[PDB]
C-alpha cells in the first residue's frame, strides 16, 4: 500500500516538480485545482492525507477543510499556501491543521512532514526501545550504588521517567527488563527501610521529611509568606504515577513551584499516616495527646474522622492564627456540592479537602469484574486515573481555587502497589520488617509487622482463598517506592 | 510576560534577522553556540520553547536534546537544520521534536511553529466556540425539517460532531444549549419511530437496514469477495459517541473502508436485536423456526445462549460453505486468552467475537459509585470508554488479526440513554415491558397492541409492546419512589432514542 495523499491547489500544475519528488518516493498523489472535486474525491475515495491550498478561486482551502472534517474527521490535513498572514495561520492552527507549509516550499519540507504526521507513532516507539538499550545498564548500576535516602528519591525519578517512555513499547525483553530494575529497586529500598527507619527517630538523625513533620515544615512556611490563601488537597492513595499522569492537564491551570518527594510513617495505610498529616505527631503521641480522637485497629466504627480537630490543634501548637476550614469528599455529589459553593471561603487562610476516590478506586479492582478490566496493568491504571480527574469534580474545586487566585498544594498519603506473592489490611521472615518495640518507630501497642517488596499477607486458615482473590490488587500500608516515596507539590495559579 | 525562546545554533550570529523579527512580534530570544552552554542556561532560566541546530561543533542538537527533555519534560523542542537526510528526520520525530525546519527556513514559518506549539489549545477553543455560535442556529432549523431515516442520520452525525468538538470548549452556556438540541432531536426520532416503525415491516416498504438483515446485507458481500479472512466483532451496547471517541486508535492498526449507520429493531436490548443479528430473522420468526433456541422474556436462563446456532443454521441458509467459529467474551480472562491464542484462528474464514464489557459497564453506573464519578455525564462516560478500549482484551485481538491480516467488521446490536425522567406503569427492563394487560402513561411510550406486526411474538392475544421515548424509565408504582431514586440518571436500553437505535456498522482492511 502507497501513501495516498490529495493535493488540491489551483495552481497544481505549477507543482509537478513537488509531485514527481513524492511519486519517486512511493507516495501516490492524486491532484484537484478546486475544493468542490476534491471534496467529492474525499468522499468516493480513502485517502491517507489532504494537501490545500488557502487561496483557490472557489471554495478556500479553510472552507474545503470544513466541509471535508465535517465528512471524514480523522483524515489528517495539511496546508500548503504562499498566505503568511498571521490570521490565516490561527485560522488554520484553530480548525486543527495538522501543520502548514509557507510557500515556495522545500520539497523536503514536505516529506518531513509526511514522516511526521503518519510514521510518528512507530519512530517513538524505535527510538524510545533503543534509548533504553542504551540507557539500562547505567541504570542497573545507579540502583546498585544508591544508601541515601535523597538518592533513593532521584532513583525513583528516573524509573518513573522510563516507566511512562516504555509504556508503549512491544518489545518484550525490554519491558521485562524494565520490570526487574522495578523489583530489584524496591528489595533494595526495603532492605534500606528496615537498616535506617528506627535510627531515624533517635534525635539528631538524619532523616526525611516524614508524615508527621509534613504539616510543621512545608506547609506552615508557605501560610507565612501571607501573600495570598492555601488550598490543601490531599488526594489519598495517589501513588507518583498517577500524579505523573495528570501533570500536563492540572499545568493548564496551575503552575508548579516547589516539588518534594517525602516518606510517608510506616504503616503507609490512612489511619496511621494520614492522621499524622494532620496531627503533626506520630500515632504513639496521638494516643498520648489526645486519647478521646485517636482510635487503635482492634476499636470498630471507622477511622480518620476527627482529622479537623488534629489540624486546628497542631496550628495553634504552632502558635499561628488563620481562618481554617477543612472538608471531607467521600463521594461524587460531595465533591459536585463543594465545587458548586467553593465561592463562599474566599477570606479562609487556609482551605483543606480530603479527597477517598482514588482510594475506593483502587480497592474496587479487588472486587468488580468492570474495574479489573479497567485497570489490568499499571498502564491501565495511569490512564483510568487519568479519565478520572479530566472529569473529576475535584478538577472543578481546582478551577475554582485559581479564579479565586488561591495557592495550591496538593499531596497525598501514601501510595499503592500490586501484590503478587504471599507470606503467612494486607501489609500491616525476610518478607516482613518486625518492630518488637513500637515506641522505637513512635507506633502505639500494647506490651507491627510491615510487608516488603510484593508481599501480601495471607492468614495461614482460609491461606488459598486470600491468595486467590487479593493476587494482583492495589494495597497498602507497607514498604515499597510507590508507597513510601510520595509528592508534595505546591503551585501558582494561572 | 514574553515567550521566551532559547535558540541553539553554531551560526547563531548569521541568523540574527530571524531573531529581531521574532523580538518585533513580543518573542524573547535568548541565544547560545553549544549545546553545553545550552544545557547550562535550560536549567538556570526557565524557557517556553527550545530551537536546535542538528549539526553542531561539540554536542549535537539531537544529544542536547536529549540532556533537556530528561530535566523538563514537557517543554516543546524544534529543530532548525540543514540537514535534509532522511535518517535524521526519523531520529528527529523518534525523539519526539515538535517540529523540524529545514534551513534556509522563511521566518514565518518560524512564527506558524510557534503558535502551532505554543497557542493551538486556545486557538481551537476560539474556533470552535465561534463556529458553534454560527452554526447552531442551522441545527435548530434543520432538526425542524427532518423528514426520514435518511436525513435522521445525517442530524445525528452533526450533533455527534459538535458534541466532541465542545468537549475541548469549558463554556455551559454553549453546552446547555447543545444538549437542548440533543433532548429536542430525541423528542423528534421518538414521534417518527411512532409514526414509521410498523409501515416499515409491510412488503416493498422503502426501509433503513436493521438488526434482523445486517448479516445477510453487509456482512455477506465481504465474505463473497474471498480475498481475506473476516474478523467480526459485535461489541454490545456501543453508542455512537464512544465508537467516535476511540477512532483514532482502532485507526494505528485499521483503515476504515466502509461506514453505514444501522437502526436496530426494537425493543434496543441483546435478547431480540443481538439474536436477530445472528439469525438473520425478526423474533417472531426465531420462535416460529427455532423454538428450542427463542426464548421469551418468561423464561428462566440467560437470553443469548444460542448466537453460535443462528449463525450457523443462516450461513448454510445462504449457502455459504464457511469455515466460521463464534466466541462470546464476558470478562477479562475471557478475552485475555482469546487474544493469547488467536493465532489458531488462522485457518478460519470467519471469526465471530461477541464483547460484552461495555454493557456491563454502562450497567455497573446503576450499582457502583466509583462508576457514578467516572461516567458521570456522556463525555466522562465517552473518556472512559476510552481508557478502556485503549487498555483492552479487545485491542489485542485486533491487533493479531491485523497481523494476520484479517479484514475487521466492527458493529454492535443497540446503544444505551442516560434516563432523566420516570413514567409510571403496571403490570425486566426500564424502557420497555411486555404483558397480557399493562397501564401505562400513553404519551411517554410507543404502545404496539399487536407484536406480530412488527415481527415480535405475543405471549396471549392481549399481551402488548410498549418502548419508552425521550430519556424516560418506566417505574412501578408499587415502590415508585424507590425505582425514581435508584434508576434515575443510569445508563438503561431497549426503547427509542438516537442513541440507542442508531448505530455503527464498520468494514475495515488491515495496516
Ligand atoms: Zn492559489
Ligand atoms: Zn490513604
Ligand atoms: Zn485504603
Ligand atoms: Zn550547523
Ligand atoms: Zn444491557
Amino acid at each position: 500500500d502507497k501513501i495516498r495523499i490529495l493535493w488540491v491547489d489551483d495552481e497544481i500544475d505549477l507543482l509537478k516538480p513537488h509531485i514527481l519528488f513524492l511519486e519517486k518516493k512511493n507516495y501516490e498523489v492524486t491532484t484537484s485545482n478546486n475544493g468542490l472535486d476534491a471534496i467529492a474525491l474525499f468522499e468516493e475515495e480513502n485517502f491517507d492525507i489532504v494537501f490545500l491550498d488557502e487561496n483557490m478561486p472557489g471554495m478556500s482551502g479553510l472552507e474545503t477543510l470544513s466541509e471535508m472534517k465535517e465528512k471524514k474527521s480523522a483524515i489528517p490535513m495539511i496546508m500548503i499556501t504562499k498566505s503568511e498572514e498571521e490570521y490565516i495561520m490561527e485560522e488554520a492552527i484553530g480548525s486543527k491543521i495538522a501543520d502548514y507549509l509557507i510557500k515556495p516550499v522545500n520539497p523536503n519540507q514536505i516529506l518531513l512532514s509526511l514522516k511526521k504526521n503518519l510514521d510518528d507513532s512507530r519512530l517513538i516507539t524505535e527510538k524510545t526501545t533503543l534509548d533504553y538499550q542504551k540507557e539500562f545498564r547505567k541504570i542497573s548500576m545507579e540502583l546498585a550504588m544508591v544508601n541515601s535516602y535523597e538518592d533513593w528519591v532521584e532513583l525513583y525519578k528516573k524509573l518513573l521517567f522510563w516507566e511512562l517512555k516504555l509504556e508503549d513499547i512491544n518489545d518484550q525483553a525490554m519491558i521485562e527488563i524494565l520490570e526487574s530494575q522495578k523489583v530489584e529497586a524496591n528489595s533494595q529500598f526495603g532492605k534500606y527501610i528496615e537498616r535506617n527507619y528506627e535510627d531515624w527517630f533517635a534525635p539528631k538523625a538524619d532523616k526525611p521529611i516524614q508524615s508527621h513533620n509534613l504539616f510543621k515544615e512545608l506547609v506552615v512556611p508557605e501560610i507565612k509568606k501571607k501573600d495570598k490563601p492555601i488550598l490543601f488537597v490531599v488526594i489519598d492513595n495517589l501513588r507518583y504515577d498517577q500524579w505523573k499522569s495528570f501533570e500536563t492537564v492540572i499545568s493548564n491551570y496551575y503552575k508548579l513551584e516547589k516539588e518534594v518527594p517525602y516518606f510517608s510513617i510506616l504503616p503507609t495505610a490512612t489511619q496511621y499516616a494520614r492522621n499524622a498529616i494532620f496531627s503533626g505527631l506520630m500515632p504513639l503521641d496521638m494516643e498520648k495527646q489526645f486519647p478521646q480522637y485517636w482510635k487503635n485497629d482492634v476499636e470498630d466504627g471507622g477511622k480518620n474522622l476527627y482529622e479537623a480537630e488534629f489540624l486546628s490543634a497542631q496550628i495553634k501548637r504552632l502558635g499561628l492564627n488563620i481562618k481554617e476550614d477543612y472538608f471531607k469528599i467521600t463521594n461524587y455529589a460531595g465533591g459536585k456540592k463543594l465545587a458548586e459553593n467553593f465561592k463562599a471561603l474566599k477570606g479562609n487562610d487556609l482551605v483543606t479537602v480530603v479527597y477517598n476516590f482514588v482510594d475506593m478506586l483502587s480497592h474496587a479492582k479487588t472486587e468488580m469484574e468492570v474495574v479489573k478490566e479497567l485497570a489490568s496493568d499499571d498502564k491501565a491504571y495511569r490512564s483510568l486515573t487519568l479519565s478520572w480527574f479530566k472529569n473529576s469534580p475535584l478538577l472543578e474545586i481546582i478551577q475554582q481555587a485559581q479564579l479565586l487566585g488561591f495557592k495550591l498544594i496538593l499531596t497525598t498519603d501514601h501510595g499503592t502497589i500490586n501484590v503478587k506473592n504471599p507470606s503467612k489490611n494486607l501489609r500491616y521472615q525476610k518478607d516482613v520488617y518486625v518492630v518488637k518495640e513500637p515506641k522505637t518507630i513512635g507506633l502505639p501497642a500494647i506490651n507491627f509487622i510491615f510487608a516488603k517488596n510484593d508481599f501480601f499477607l495471607a492468614y495461614v486458615n482460609n491461606y488459598n482463598h486470600y491468595v486467590s482473590y487479593y493476587k494482583n490488587t492495589y494495597q497498602h500500608g507497607g514498604i515499597s517506592l510507590e508507597e513510601m516515596i510520595i509528592p508534595f507539590l505546591v503551585f501558582n495559579p494561572k
